[PDB]
């Protein structure tokens, strides 16, 4: 029993974190095999950061300009290249702690674990979702750039995020490990707004199932709805549409609880229309949308 | 601000200590540090032993050769065994090369810690827990989770504070420190046990009010103060835990950061309890949070 946001164990990723310094800029890097991946703006000085012409800035650097430290050991940089918003530093030493890994671009609504790091040292681990507007609601301070997000499947680490930016609203923006931003953001020192965010409907439904599994049932009702009728209401409330694929993915939770997915939809419609009236679900005064169906099953057997 | 979230400590130093301990068909998690493996003592129980085990008698029948300790699929030879309170200590013939700097600490109610939930010695996930005033934790633990540990990490030293043993009827969890002493009145037997009525963790609500002030959300501050005793007597009326002197002392850094004396913040909380929120929110919420400690707040604000 019980229901907490749960991150993946972070050890496989901790053994890959290093510090990268160029000039007096320092951030975190990810050391896999003989390459260190980090945000390209390690090359920037404060004067570069507003209008960086990154190709120009990079051609002005050589290998010996990059200081890579794994703990208190310097790794020698023997080559460098830029891929989108990431720098790739080839070093002379392979990381024996490299896990089996893949680089993946995650879909909006999927969750991943973040290993927040400072000065190449892991500080904390927590679960985030890629929002529909391609921000993440993380917890990142100065010095966090180059921290990564990942999922683990068996023994294989799927890296999906590298941290670059905090928006004025306090949410965060970053790239995949190919260095392509999620969302309409740019690696420069400007105040950037996101598109209007929406709530991840399939994940709210997953979390309502979690609530029923854990004995919190006050919001259920005897009624049902159609998929299209539900979607009309969802859209009106800035919830994402629910697809038939989402209904399919919710099938195991539906089976486990005996609540049909469209009946759970009817429960959620009533919560959107009426509110919670000062009641809580799983201790929350808000509808939670950062658990996927996978995440609920993993936790709820 | 970003909002506060439960953040766990990175779990790698603890992952490198997890093993499985089997007796018969019963497998629990254990913790390998140096040349000792620590696990719950009820790994020695059969189904028939579990309602009222005579652990001293049960253990006399076990030999070193009855314990199967494995790190992954690799067996770790047991060369001695003893029982300390509700944990078994298995001396093994290999010192764990991944042993971190570590301590065993007994935490107080209100303190938070990370749990590495494991099944058959293999870690599933990591999450942040608070010890409730009634010495339960609102954990997330399935069959096969016993012997998973709770810990904090401070400058590369792991302070282990919890090992998992039990789910109460109410769905909350109970366990021991790493010396095998239960937190709270619980015992390791297959019986339905009730915890005391839970209370709200006052020290942590005060930390949350300090966090609100740090982030510019300060409508609830008043120009009054209270005595500690008067505050504790009001707190009890609202099912809030009384403050200890230790609580007052761990609020010291937040009090310094904000310039709001602890007893002045207590007067502000008292007014919130007596009058309510009256439609207003703090840090975006109509509910007061009680599972972020003074340390957690400073960590997330800096
Ligand atoms: C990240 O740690 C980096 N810091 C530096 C410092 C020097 C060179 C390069 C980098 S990357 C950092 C993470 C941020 C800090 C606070 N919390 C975070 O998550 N990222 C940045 O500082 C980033 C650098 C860009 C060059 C990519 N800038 C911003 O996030 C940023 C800039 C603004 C801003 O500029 C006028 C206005 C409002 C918001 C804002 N965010
Ligand atoms: C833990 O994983 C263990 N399982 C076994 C199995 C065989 C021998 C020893 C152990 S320890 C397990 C964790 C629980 C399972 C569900 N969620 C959890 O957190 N602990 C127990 O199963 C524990 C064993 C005791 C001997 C300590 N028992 C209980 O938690 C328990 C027993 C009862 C109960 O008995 C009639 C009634 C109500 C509640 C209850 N909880």
């Amino acid at each position: 029993s019980g229901f907490r946001k749960m991150a993946f164990p972070s050890g496989k990723v901790e053994g890959c974190m290093v510090q990268v310094t160029c000039g007096t800029t320092t951030l975190n890097g990810l050391w896999l095999d003989d390459v260190v991946y980090c945000p390209r703006h390690v090359i920037c000085t404060s004067e570069d950061m507003l209008n960086p012409n990154y190709e120009d800035l990079l051609i002005r650097k050589s290998n010996h300009n990059f200081l890579v430290q794994a703990g208190n050991v310097q790794l020698r940089v023997i080559g460098h290249s830029m891929q989108n918003c990431v720098l790739k530093l080839k070093v002379d030493t392979a990381n024996p702690k490299t896990p089996k890994y893949k680089f993946v671009r995650i879909q909006p609504g999927q969750t991943f674990s973040v290993l927040a790091c400072y000065n190449g040292s892991p500080s904390g681990v927590y679960q985030c979702a890629m929002r529909p507007n391609f921000t993440i609601k993380g917890s990142f301070l100065n010095g966090s750039c180059g921290s990564v997000g990942f999922n683990i499947d068996y023994d294989c680490v799927s890296f999906c995020y590298m941290h670059h930016m905090e928006l004025p609203t306090g949410v965060h923006a970053g790239t995949d490990l190919e260095g392509n931003f999620y969302g309409p953001f740019v690696d420069r020192q400007t105040a950037q707004a996101a598109g209007t965010d929406t709530t991840i409907t399939v994940n709210v439904l997953a979390w309502l199932y979690a609530a029923v599994i854990n004995g919190d049932r006050w919001f259920l009702n005897r009624f049902t709805t159609t998929l299209n009728d539900f979607n009309l209401v969802a859209m009106k409330y800035n919830y994402e549409p629910l697809t038939q694929d989402h209904v399919d993915i919710l099938g195991p939770l539906s089976a486990q609880t005996g609540i049909a997915v469209l009946d759970m939809c009817a429960s959620l419609k009533e919560l959107l229309q009426n509110g919670m009236n000062g009641r809580t679900i799983l201790g929350s005064a808000l509808l939670e949308d950062e658990f996927t169906p996978f995440d609920v099953v993993r936790q709820c057997s």
